[PDB]
């Protein structure tokens, strides 16, 4: 038994489930792709060469955390790692590069002393917080020191405040004039510069404020492909950052992302607005009750793939990576089911950013992701986005699901699509097919962005475009042909899809 | 709401029933192939061309009657009415011409006295039975001559003899040398030469005689399409029919008829040997009861519709219109189940070869088949042939999967598809979609055959062939727009699909 | 294999078809009731016997033809026949008493003075048709007399109009007045008091004449079990049918019968408010295209079947057998077709009402009526019975689902229902189980009455009520296990389903 | 909407997941069973209360550490626990109590004198394995003894041996004879007594050793609920089980833990001779690839859920939780997972064992649980397992269908089930009702053996048996009703299905 085939021909999901066997190895080629945040531990060209060899597609940039100059270096290496393969088509590999930006977060001082020093925090201890700035150098175990000024005519008494990941959380015993008296529920070392959530509470703070508008412009200037932006609550809020984006950014992607009720309320708002969708569970998990973000994931990921767009799963994901070199079970078990669940692309912060094994998280995403690809139960999705997708009056749409049908039948090796923008790939990988979508274009950006939707393989051109057309496609064609064959998708004998324009056309041929 | 859009889009198939509206106009284009026996009723060259504006797609020879005279004649007139259209491919409409072998059929004597004045054969009265040609003419209610010169051998006390398509029924109350002296089960009027079965009996006739030889040599130095093969019980009957079409009717399709329980029983082994099959209600009521009839067709069709094989219901679809106007609400009933069940084409016999109304028998199957295809639930049915069609490698089986999926898709106005031998729509139509098949060919005789598959509209190309190939498909493509726009299958502003090829090349375009 | 038991156990539905084997007889019990209508060859108290163990369940009185008298005797017949097996409880089969309405019906006068003449019409040749009261019994070639004083007021020029069930259609040459010049469309021999359709007429006629009330008030009187309503196009039709049989005869059930294209387009409006429907198809047929009947039939059906109401399929399902001793292919599968379709009862008309094979037509519909409910796909009709059904508060509902799935998952032999008024045993029908429901009721009426659902199996205890309760439950259980066994339904180890109370109790019980 | 009943209530999966909702509460009753190890964490008279409180319905006893003596208190205490709310039926659960066997287990012996301040072993650093018994309680990072006396035997050069939860990561070098020379592949700090696994090697040690067959028969003397086996690798281990069970054992409930290669290839026969199986996600991932796990996980909930057995999710379900009040996101999801596969029981090990929040832990896995079943999709499972589940002729199987067909049908607030052994409750659970399922037993090993189910709530009764059948009977449903009404279930109103006798009756009653 091959890629879980035996369990993809029973009628029932539940016999499919039955039939799934750990002794029926995937195909070489992974479709989900990974987002990797490159920080102090993934920095270097050396390090960073390696990740794009274990799997990484992109590289984030979270910019809740250091200067221009610093992601700029960033920025730099990864395109020296990325070009260093560039020598050979069959060995380059697209990277993408996404900026977090630090958006409406509140965050507490510096530690006395400095930052490294620490502190603890006892229950029942009460705790005082003051937006006077005098304490934000002096933060200590009786004072706090808040970055959010306008905060207690938000926070009512009673109410809650969790710091650090939510780990610290308080209880404010009473509304202060312009300071707080709060009450450790569950203690711990309280650090410096720690995220701070006020669930239930109404913030105000802008959804893209100065320094999201320098950060974003600086992205412009960098030549980001996409853009995640933290925070969305209404789909007004998006259109504020393809504002800031203006002109010369229209063609960067924008990834809104739900941390909070009102955009998880808001979602249809927010989508519609949206390139795509990231799951950021992180803040979803406090800001809401811990037990319904699965819940809420589900919802997104359902919802996307509906759609046709992006749905990105994040956080948390190998978390235990951060300290040891394999991850738990139940971290395994997450990814898997972000994969069989729907989501385009799972990510990783701390693993990569700051921890002691990147390049082991990195392998493990793209060996889960390749088994939980190969468990998918087709039969029953391809069926199910076919009855939802509406009647079409666009050509492209109906030549994508026809190519996707024809896929499944003759099994095909992959589903060659040349395309500029990436568009008619995109419409081809939101029916799911089994075979891979090599997207061959001339775009580098567009080969870029392939990354973020399921399964689109980016072959980037760089022959000069041919005198003729026909001659031009026929080039194009066998490009991918050739890398194909040259990557591993298949050999000389494989039967393979073609879809060339606009594009209308689908030709379904044996390997050259 | 129009051609039930409003039903063919419900989750439950009982929901779909709810749904039907008889104030939902259906699409102008038929699906289902009219087959017409022809005889003195439709003899007229004249009367002949009506039968066609009327809606007949293939012309029926019975040689169960007549000579070779006779049927030569019938084929010019055919092909006379045929021909006087071609002056303008708009209003032509290619017609198949088939050959019905009579078979090991056995049949009674002529009455004598009174012209034919029937004879009334009363219940419980005795009627000796006859194989001395002295009475072979002289049939009356005391004698009866048969044609079955060895029915001693194969009958006993007990037996039961069935004349007049079963309506008379006899039971062997005393064998003898050359006679047999049976008792009348319950009667009716016995008229001259009618058919008998013996249900139970083992008739030593061969599948193919030396008259069917010379009749199926004779088809095949007429040039008919098809030959519909009566009494084939084994898989055996059939290859001699292909023995004896030998290499110059290599290419006329087979229709293997059923109608006797052996033939029920090794229909599997039948359905393999055969181009198509046929449902000969007629005998095979007579041959198994009368109440398991339906059983036997549905499962027939059932088993054609998957092996993809053309499948045709016939006999007393009509029967009532032989003498009236218009038909019974049973009649009705019958050609609407029969299109619902999947049957490929309906056939009329008496109702065309002989009746008094023979235009308006063809006119209310055109009408109701029309009304039948617009009420099916192309959701289930579709969804169960994808599901139950194996996976191939064959690139055209594929390419028209694909092309069915995306004629779903945007409600293509039709599926248009280039062939020389028809199989590439013969394959498009075994995945039965609800856009119609226009089948472009050069090829004369292709175009008659399309009859045969569910949903086929042969357009028949006569343009020279340019040397240029890649021209010479769109001058074909073209042909097969204007042809479409003027007999209304789609308007420019629609969407069509173009299967071109070796045919693995398909085309969502706007038509022009 | 028996009972088509291999079939019903296929994942698709056309694999079902495929399974579809003509040598696997089902359970001797029939669960289409049989509706025979009376009339002259058939009233024989002798005869009626027969009809009885023929199969018949109601005896139909067309109360468009004979006297209150005629009909007093007719009935009297029917229950002296029925009371003949009254003697012994196992034999005893409850019929039921059905009157039929003229309605608004529309007849021509008699011809040559006489209601046994027959004049000739060909086509081509004009008819006079009057309303002067003085040719009423003056008809003939030339001239024409109809009930309807107010045709003229509806008929235009170039309307059609027809005679006699269809046979004879005629044009509207020269509207009046008071008369009406038309042209003989098709020939044919006319009769006297024939029918007369006006398809597209808005014809005036009441819904409940002055006639339909006397009848109606007779039916009470008679003490019949139900009322076909004829014509009905409106639920007011229905409400007045009702406030006429008036509280005494407000246990009648009250069948409305659709036989116009009004009463199809405000058929949830009857639905609602009749006991049941009838699917008229013989006036339906010239009242709506005849090609559009079987849509009308299948969407009836459909919606009744979803309502939980008795829907009967009538008219010419075995029109052949008015003169012949077999009926055609077309009614075969006619009959059949129907109880695939869900039909609750199926009817015979002048085959039982003036045929000469009264007896043989009951019994090929009691045949074909039985190998047609092995047949149905119980595994996608029970679901879909389902997933449509509402949830309810109501304990009987969900026992009698409950019942009906464990019917199916232990094969059972039986669902012994106890019931007063009939409820009971009919919720459990609604969801249409496999397994018969014999219905238990110390009442005759409803034990008549349950006839008009498809599988009820009445049977009617004669034993005097136990002054306790519990043992005159078991009285009852027990009875329906003695004459159960004894009609063959099951043995004495095999497991049954015995519902009673209000009935909320289910017991998986083996026979004792 | 409450509960997901706008979410679990469409027609396609896909669908589902869309309307799942974070805003709609599920009902407070919590159908998953959860199972906590008892530990240092825990094992107090005082903490064990709370535990009950907050959710633990089962006791496990980790015998792979302490003495027969140890283990006796520690039932004590659980049983001191759970009776101190014996003091009214309305408050008191029954709580099961465990035995998980040590099995084969490989371990490190003791760090050096220093403390069991854990080694720091570096990649690259050469490490000798040593069999010498002077080594026994001397371990560093030059010198590691272990008790597997055999594995220089089952171990080649290259092989891959893991230590503490496959952590340590170490490859061997050289092969001696009672030694090893390894190199270190990744590293960590080593503590005491760590566990070994040897992937790919045939460890030799028995399933059933003498300390196993010592610890099993205080298992018997202790009166146990069931028995967890540990490394169970094929049918024969299970019945080695048994036997040492013995008849005073015959009782005790077997559930075997796969947590090895053996045992997932030989799955089948382990299912079919075990009473459930544990998915020991800790082993399997070492013992297998981690990324194939989840695929394990899947196949096996799925064919137990298929055989109606017992299956439980266990280990690193809440990791984290060890040392934070609060889970990761992807601890949130796997348990939330589990529940949506169709795990009937979770389980906790170091979280309740040894970490700091304990009760957090429970109360967490409470919270994911309640939320995951409310989201789970019946139509399809349901469908599904009806589909999937065999013809039966028992009456208690068709009664417990049935009842489960019935409380969806009318929204039930719950399943009540007299049983004596559980068997008729379980054979409710296999279908998977949303109600739940109410099990009055008067049998206390019944009773706790319960919670292996998904949503079967024991009622242990403790009135008299009545001499009157019947009048006992009534007294046991009053029970539920009464001790649910009081417990939340359902109120005066609502509708409920009541199973008694094999359980052959049911019976939708009010509640009283």
């Amino acid at each position: 038994q091959t890629q879980q085939l035996h369990a993809a021909m029973a009628d029932t999901f539940l016999e499919h489930m039955c039939r799934l066997d750990i002794d029926s190895p995937p195909i070489t080629a992974r479709n989900t792709g990974i987002i990797c945040t490159i920080g102090p531990a993934s920095r270097s060209v050396e390090t960073l060469k390696e990740m794009i060899k274990s799997g990484m597609n992109v590289a984030r940039l979270n910019f809740s955390h250091g200067t221009h100059e610093y992601h700029a270096e960033t920025i730099k290496n990864v395109r020296t790692a990325t070009e260093s393969f560039a020598s050979d088509p069959i060995l380059y590999r697209p990277v993408a590069v996404a900026l977090d930006t630090k958006g409406p977060e509140i965050r507490t001082g510096l530690i006395k002393g400095s930052g490294t020093a620490e502190v603890e925090l006892k229950k029942g201890a009460t705790l005082k917080i003051t937006l006077d700035n005098a304490y934000m150098e002096k933060c200590d175990e009786n004072i706090l020191w808040l970055d959010y000024k306008n905060i207690c005519k938000v926070v009512e008494v009673g109410s809650k405040i969790y710091v650090d990941d939510g780990l610290i959380s308080l209880q404010v015993k009473q509304k202060g004039a312009d300071f707080l008296v709060t009450e450790v529920e569950n203690g711990g070392s309280l650090g410096s510069k720690k995220g701070v959530n006020l669930p239930g509470a109404a913030v105000d703070l802008p959804a893209v404020s100065e320094k999201d508008i320098q950060d974003l412009k600086f992205g412009v200037e960098q030549d980001v492909d996409m853009v995640f932006a933290s925070f969305i609550r209404k789909a007004s809020d998006v259109h504020e950052v393809r504002k800031v984006l203006g002109e010369k950014g229209k063609n960067i992607k924008i990834i809104s992302k739900i941390e909070n009720h009102e955009g998880v309320r808001r979602f249809d708002e927010i989508l519609e607005a949206s390139d795509g969708i990231m799951v950021a569970r992180g803040d979803l998990g406090i800001e809401i009750p811990a037990e319904k973000v699965f819940l809420a994931q589900k919802m997104m990921i359902g919802r996307c793939n509906r759609a046709g767009k992006p749905v990105i799963c994040a956080t948390q994901m190998l978390e235990s990576m951060i300290k040891k070199p394999r991850p738990t079970r139940a971290e395994g078990s997450d990814v898997a089911n972000a994969v069989l669940d729907g989501a385009d692309c799972i990510m990783l912060s701390g693993e990569t950013a700051k921890g002691d094994y990147p390049l082991e998280a990195v392998r493990m995403q793209n060996l889960i992701a390749r088994e939980a690809e190969a468990a998918i139960y087709h039969l029953q999705l391809f069926e199910e986005l076919r009855r939802l997708a509406p009647i079409t009056s666009d050509p492209t749409e109906a030549t994508a699901v026809g190519a996707v049908e024809a896929s499944f039948k003759c099994c095909s090796g992959a589903i060659i699509v040349l395309t500029k923008s990436g568009r008619s790939a995109h419409q081809v990988a939101r029916y799911r097919p089994r075979a891979p979508i090599i997207a061959v274009t001339r775009n580098p950006q567009t080969a870029r962005q392939a990354h973020l939707y399921r399964g689109i393989f980016p072959v980037l051109c760089k022959d000069p475009v041919q005198e003729a057309w026909a001659e031009d496609v026929d080039l194009r064609v066998n490009f991918a042909m050739n890398v194909g064959k040259a990557r591993g998708f298949f050999k000389k004998g494989d039967v393979v899809i073609v879809l060339t324009g606009f594009t209308n056309t689908m030709r379904v041929v044996p390997v050259p």
